[PDB]
C-alpha cells in the first residue's frame, strides 16, 4: 500500500502531439491514467495531426458501450489530455484552442470524439479511440481511477479524458 510523492510521475506522459478537429488544432500531452498502454502505442501516431472527424453522442447506450469495454484492464487505456507549448504565451494559445475548439464544440454538441484507427493491410475495426470533453461520464471514471489526478484538475484546468479500445 503505497502512492508516488510526484502525481506527474504517477500518470506518465506516453504520448505528445497535435489534435485536429475541422479547421483548429491543439497541442496536447497524453497521460496515462489506467488500462493497458501497449493499446496506446499501437493505436496513437508517433509521438499529421490526430484527427477528430467523427463523433459519438454522449447518451445511455453509447456511453454503456464504453463502459463496457472498461472493465477488463487489459482491453482499454485511459489518457489524459492537457494543453502544452513552447513556452508561456504558446501554452496559452494551445490552451485556448483546446476550450474554444475542442471542449466548447464537443460539450455543445453533447458529444465525445471518434477517431477510428485501422492496422495496416485491414479495413476492419481494430482500435477506436473515444475523445471526452469534461463531463459526466469523464468526472465519473476518473473519479474512480485516479481522484487525485481528478481533484487536480477538476474546474481548475481545461483537459480531455481520452478512453482507446480495442474493438
Amino acid at each position: 500500500p503505497v502512492d508516488m510523492v510526484q502525481l506527474l510521475k504517477k500518470y506518465p506522459i506516453v504520448w505528445q502531439g497535435l489534435l485536429a478537429l475541422k479547421n483548429d488544432t491543439a497541442a496536447v500531452q497524453l497521460h496515462f491514467v489506467s488500462g493497458n498502454n501497449v493499446l496506446a502505442h499501437r493505436s496513437l501516431p508517433l509521438s499529421p495531426p490526430l484527427r477528430i472527424a467523427q463523433r459519438m453522442r454522449l447518451e445511455a447506450t453509447q456511453l454503456e458501450g464504453v463502459a463496457r469495454r472498461m472493465t477488463v484492464e487489459t482491453d482499454y487505456c485511459l489518457l489524459l489530455a492537457l494543453p502544452c507549448g513552447r513556452d508561456q504565451e504558446d501554452v496559452v494559445s494551445q490552451t485556448e484552442s483546446l476550450k474554444a475548439a475542442f471542449i466548447t464544440y464537443l460539450q455543445a454538441k453533447q458529444a465525445a470524439g471518434i477517431i477510428n484507427v485501422p492496422n495496416p493491410g485491414s479495413n476492419q475495426p481494430a482500435y477506436v479511440l473515444q475523445i471526452f470533453p469534461p463531463c459526466e461520464f469523464s468526472e465519473s471514471h476518473l473519479s474512480r481511477l485516479a481522484p487525485d489526478l481528478l481533484a487536480s484538475i477538476s474546474n481548475i484546468s481545461p483537459h480531455l479524458m481520452i478512453v482507446i479500445a480495442s474493438v
